[PDB]
């Protein structure tokens, strides 16, 4: 179940979604996300996504819909995780560093310090080396 912190930090990703601050994320703000992490969607593909999670259907994703979506995470969806975990392995190796998700998120416009950033971190790792490896970004999703 979520926590208030966790609902909080929940609210802050939504804000690095919602660029113009209205609350409201529209496929143009899930676009400019998409492309900061790499990825190309069409158009039609970001309508389909916003659909996935737009309960109300008004053709924008609110707090509450991103947050229902957050919640439930992923369950029994294997590729896309992967893409997902290359979308922060930039260089491959098979291990998230510190410094590799300071620069995703800083190509988000979410400027952390490096407090902030080992905190991340360190909820994701369960061994301890201070890297996030791909079963360990599996079990976060899950
Ligand atoms: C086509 C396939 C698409 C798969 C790639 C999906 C990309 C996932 C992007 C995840 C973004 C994550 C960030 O928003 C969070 N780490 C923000 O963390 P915060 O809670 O603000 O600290
Ligand atoms: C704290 C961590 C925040 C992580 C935010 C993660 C976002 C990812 O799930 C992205 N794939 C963006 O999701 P969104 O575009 O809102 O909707 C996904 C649509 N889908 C359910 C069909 C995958
Ligand atoms: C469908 C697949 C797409 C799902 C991608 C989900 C993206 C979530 C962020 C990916 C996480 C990468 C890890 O290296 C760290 N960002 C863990 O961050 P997290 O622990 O979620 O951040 C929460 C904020 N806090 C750590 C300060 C508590
Ligand atoms: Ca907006
Ligand atoms: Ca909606
Ligand atoms: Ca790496
Ligand atoms: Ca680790």
């Amino acid at each position: 179940q979520l926590t208030e912190e966790q609902i909080a930090e929940f609210k802050e990703a939504f804000s690095l979604f919602d660029k113009d601050g209205d609350g409201t994320i529209t496929t143009k703000e899930l676009g400019t996300v998409m492309r900061s992490l790499g990825q190309n969607p069409t158009e039609a593909e970001l309508q389909d996504m916003i659909n996935e999670v737009d309960a109300d259907g008004n053709g924008t994703i609110d707090f509450p819909e991103f947050l229902t979506m957050m919640a439930r995470k992923m369950k029994d969806s294997e590729e896309e995780i992967r893409e997902a975990f290359r979308v922060f392995d930039k260089d491959g190796n098979g291990y998230i560093s510190a410094a590799e998700l300071r620069h995703v998120m800083t190509n988000l416009g979410e400027k952390l310090t490096d407090e902030e950033v080992d905190e991340m971190i360190r909820e994701a790792d369960i061994d301890g080396d201070g890297q996030v490896n791909y079963e360990e970004f599996v079990q976060m999703m899950t």
